[PDB]
């Protein structure tokens, strides 16, 4: 019986964190389940005025060049793995409107690297290598474009029109390879055992899912059997068919019908591709991957084991790890329940009826997530399913509507709907984590990497900044130092001329957990927080003459409203 | 009390949130307390485009080069002492703004800077006989001029303003030059009267400075006397700006016509009117007070027939260490945060005020505890007349283990009470990013939305004055307009299409794109992105938007519906293509 608790009183814990994508506004959003109250933003392709994030030199190093962007699009967020469980160290999210992928390092919950993937065009789909753990971040740029995509050629025929599959070495958070597909990419996932990777493909009665040989893609990068694109010194790998040759590194599958979610089971057997306009998933034998790249098998049709009818506009699958998958419907507004096993069995023939349940959601459903279901460990308790039209499950706003993330019990034989959570900007997908899989600090390090080149600039100006407190004169360049100890900044005035590059770089030396402190300068356009024993920094040109105030953004103290200094600025 | 809500079951209020450090307004459901929606007001929304469509920076006028604000105070305009629903206002303390957000599309339809001042802090609405004002505080003393030559708070021309902003116009309608500063401000139930809390009357710019008086004041501002020296031409101007200015300083110890000082201890902080009208109360802050200034004695304050200003306070009840702010039920009750204890606590206005004539009387009800250290509160209706005493919402600064660790920036922690019967009653905590510092709670039944845009809505009014000058009907036209180097793109978008679906351009071409959703079914949202430019918005049924960008890279580029709108979401692209610039004529 599925009768799992919902209410998180006050003084109690959620059991699960939740990492949801921050949709077409760009963050990423840490939530409590089961009460599904959101805890923290975490800001990655967007602008965060309460933070500093793509204003302060920390944020815009990280960002690179595409610090001059001021928004993403993202929708794939997934944890870093060993041994095909969550080790807590990473997510990782896409942009597909400027086509990066960003890393959040869960110990500070914080962007902490991004990578602007080249010569494509819109990152959308995104999963993680699972075994032996998270080597490759794979990401699917969806649109075709010419290469070199200088003005000569714009036709989308051309032989040099295609777009690529990306894999990013999740630990550097530098490209590792690109491989040139047919086709457009939609979704991925990869296997248990970190040779195969699969991506559902639309555009080309029947697409693909391409297979990719991970093996046989890494032995050909280190014989040096690659081409490289324009100026970028990713090695790029051809996987399209030539004249019906395949690649050595990929195979494409047959599947209906401009198939959509790409989703490994949680035991590894299948790659399991929902059918969007057919009303069925085609499910992929990756034990018989082996023998297809091996010429052993007649058809690529062969490593097809599976494809049950399940309803009307199958999306995404998800797996409680029981031996059930539960599939998004996007046109009947379902999410229906059935027993992968006998699928399988009926396919061959055998008369056994496979679904098991069907749950109305409201409505019109996208993606869905079961806890842990991306692991070997997935434990079949808490399903999230994420539905585009809300019509008249909250209050009305305007002509904006809020996506309803529906909270759905699955720890018993019949799923329950328990809670409607509404989301802005359309998150589109999610992933839950135990509370006991990450693991965070509550104080940052003096050592840190997110302001280490911080760190470095203060040493070529001398500056201590556990301790010091100083002015830096360099030509119309001014860079102020000073420590924070609520309720006081540590330099509470200095004078500058007019047109003066200044920096101020801000040391919070508190030592108690959860005393952040601010910093705004007064109508200049400058805001960033401190927390303890962070070290933050921004740049903005004193372009007005005159007493210009700054404060403490962040209340800190008793005397908060108290801790402010003055910028003086002579005219020129 | 209905404290959860469930599936299919609606919340009974609307709940509007200041968005913090963070810039925007926030719409939650209560009891719920779940967010319904954002509304970017200083803030650069990556989702609609706020910030990036050529409507909203219209609206941001200068100020829209600023990505970054800090808002505190939203508060919804009244008609006779009740919400009416059709704008919420907020302040900017950061770029020292106001905002005006229309409810009726929650979105923000009007901003403005706030000339000759630094810093908008407290922020709130005339209630009587309507919101004809919005009064708002400026924060910091400041030079005039502030040209770079004095540099002294102490300068007799160092002084910083109360800001009245007209309501419907938003444009400035007159500010007073007081003594000290200015931190929170409400106004009375008569349209006479509105109130502020200064904390550095003293004019230092140092700790110590700023607390060294035993008493600062609330300064009571005679709004008539105000408006008549403005109809008489009784002002001044400030640089190029035409707002009348008013001195409400006192000279030599002589008080103006439009201020009185009440002296009031210490360092106070929130100024809060009681919702029978009867009392200014401000919070003691660094004193472990309430002050209750009743409002019935300001006429003879003002008309000499009071000795001392202190004669206008009826009541000083000791309630804790930190008083901030104060809220109502309107059973006759405030509600207190108390900082340093932190409590909320429950006590009898008028059992004060007889505690005051030396009547020993105990008028403090009950301290529940919360979690932890508390800032603002609000009490459902408490800015009205009809003040219900259903819920209050505590806005506490530091969650600590209330919640999951999320490393070293924690959430802060807004805690729901009941206070519907004799003992208040903590039901829900609720994290909430970026520190908002106030809310206000409306009833379902005060907001009325539309879902569908009007097509000569002014909110996008200037577009169609552009499109007009192109010859363009924007509900049929899939035109591009060639304009030198500018390209004007007009296109209708219908799921799952757009209207244009490609077009070609030269490099380095200024490129408008402008979206017409005439989808006529609720909800049917799209969204505009190109990709790799940094050009994202969104477009409402009936909407016209519109954003302006570069061309500044050759070849093929991809642009897509980001809004899911249909099942053929997907096909919903387009392309723009860019010919290189040595294929044309050069320039340097
Ligand atoms: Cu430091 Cu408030
Ligand atoms: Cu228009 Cu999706
Ligand atoms: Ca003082
Ligand atoms: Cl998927
Ligand atoms: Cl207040
Ligand atoms: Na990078
Ligand atoms: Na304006
Ligand atoms: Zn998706
Ligand atoms: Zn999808
Ligand atoms: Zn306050």
């Amino acid at each position: 019986e599925s009768k799992q608790k919902i209410h998180v009183g006050p003084g109690e814990l959620d059991d699960y964190y939740g990492f949801w994508s921050g949709g077409h506004q760009g963050e990423v959003r840490v939530l409590g389940v089961p009460s599904m109250r959101e805890l923290m933003r975490i800001p990655v392709f967007n602008v965060d005025s309460a933070t500093g994030w793509g204003l302060t030199n920390e944020s815009r190093h990280i960002m690179g060049d595409s610090a001059k962007f001021l928004n993403g699009d993202c929708h794939h967020p997934h944890i870093s793995m060993t041994d095909g469980k969550y080790d807590g160290k990473y997510l990782f999210i896409n942009d597909k409107a400027n086509s990066r992928v960003a890393r959040i390092r869960l110990d500070i919950m914080k962007c902490d690297k991004m990578i602007t993937v080249p010569n494509v065009q819109a990152i959308h789909g995104l999963r993680l290598q699972k075994v032996p753990h998270t080597k490759y971040v794979f990401a699917n740029a969806e649109f075709i474009i010419p290469h070199p995509n200088d003005g000569k050629v714009f036709d989308l025929q051309d032989e040099n029109s295609y777009t690529m599959y990306n894999a990013i070495d999740a630990e550097t958070m530098e490209m590792a390879f690109q491989v040139i597909v047919d086709g457009n990419l939609d979704n991925t996932d990869a296997d248990y055992t970190g040779r195969f990777a699969a991506a559902t493909c639309y555009n080309s009665e029947r697409d693909w899912v391409v297979v990719f040989d991970i093996h046989a893609v890494e032995a050909a990068v280190k014989a040096g059997d690659f081409i490289t694109l324009g100026d970028s010194k990713t090695p790029v790998l051809d996987g399209r068919k030539k004249d019906g040759k395949d690649s050595k590194f990929t195979r494409y599958v047959p599947v209906p019908k401009n198939p959509h979610g790409c989703n490994t089971s949680s035991d590894g057997k299948y790659f399991i591709a929902a059918g969007k306009l057919s009303p069925t998933c085609s499910m992929i034998a990756i034990d018989k991957l082996p023998d297809l790249f091996a010429g052993k098998l007649a058809d690529p049709r062969d490593v097809i084991v599976g494809e049950p009818e399940l309803g009307l506009g199958p999306l995404h699958t998800t797996f409680d790890g029981r031996g059930n998958a539960y599939t998004t419907l996007f046109i009947d507004s379902q999410v229906v329940k059935w027993n992968m096993e006998e699928a399988v069995r009926a396919y061959k023939g055998e008369k056994v009826n496979y679904i098991k349940q069907k749950l109305d959601v409201h409505y019109q459903p996208g993606h869905l997530h079961a806890s842990l279901c991306e692991t070997n460990e997935a434990d079949g308790k808490w399903l999230v399913a994420l539905s585009k039209f809300s019509k008249d499950r909250f209050l009305p706003v305007g002509p904006l509507h809020p996506e309803n993330d529906q909270l759905i019990d699955i720890s018993g034989d019949e799923m329950k709907l328990v809670h409607d959570g509404p989301t802005f900007a359309e998150p589109a997908d999610c992933i839950m984590a135990r509370r006991d899989q990450i693991k965070t600090k509550k104080i940052w390090d003096r050592n840190d990497p997110f302001f280490a080149p911080t760190v470095e600039m203060a040493k070529k100006d001398g500056i201590n900044l556990d301790t010091d407190n100083k002015v830096i004169r360099d030509g119309n360049k001014v860079r102020v130092y000073m420590t924070s100890m609520a309720p006081a900044f540590g330099v509470q005035e200095f004078t500058v001329k007019q047109g003066d590059e200044v920096t101020v770089t801000i040391t919070n030396i508190d030592q108690i957990e959860d005393v952040s402190h601010g910093f705004v300068v007064v109508n200049h356009g400058v805001s960033m927080e401190i927390s303890p024993q962070q070290t933050s920094s921004i740049t903005f040109v004193a372009d007005k003459p005159g007493l210009h105030w700054y404060y403490c953004s962040w209340f800190c103290h008793a005397l908060h409203m108290e801790m402010v200094g003055r910028m003086m600025v002579e005219p020129a």
